[PDB]
């Protein structure tokens, strides 16, 4: 397919992806300087801002690699933080959602 439409496509789900994040925890890197334990098990830290400047780098060109990294937001705030907290229930929520929206996006991008 041609890049511009899937690119465009892209941006539009990642801004609906971000929407769901209505606290905003996921729209900027964990803070390392206020987390010092965070990457003894924390491999590759994720976070919507750093989707935007791949997205915008021509590092995503496919859906896959585009939704490998929304799967990290929410696989590492599963994996850091107990179960009994805002922060894990909040991936939950984002798992539930994002996963709808990226169903409907990919939809969109297989018409194309
Ligand atoms: C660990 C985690 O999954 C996180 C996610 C998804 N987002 C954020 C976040 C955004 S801003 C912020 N601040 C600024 C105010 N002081 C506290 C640290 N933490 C975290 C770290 C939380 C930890 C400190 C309990």
């Amino acid at each position: 397919m041609q890049l511009t439409p899937f690119l465009i496509l892209l941006r539009k789900t990642l801004e609906q992806l971000q929407e769901k994040d209505t606290g905003n925890i996921f729209s900027e890197p964990v803070p390392l300087s206020e987390v010092p334990d965070y990457l003894d098990h924390i491999k590759k830290p994720m976070d919507f801002f750093t989707m935007k400047q791949n997205l915008e780098a021509y590092r995503y060109l496919n859906f896959d690699d585009f939704e490998e990294d929304f799967n990290l937001i929410v696989s590492n705030c599963l994996k850091y933080n107990a179960k009994d907290t805002i922060f894990y229930r909040a991936a939950v929520r984002l798992r539930e959602q994002g996963g709808a929206v990226l169903r409907q996006a990919r939809r969109q991008a297989e018409k194309m």
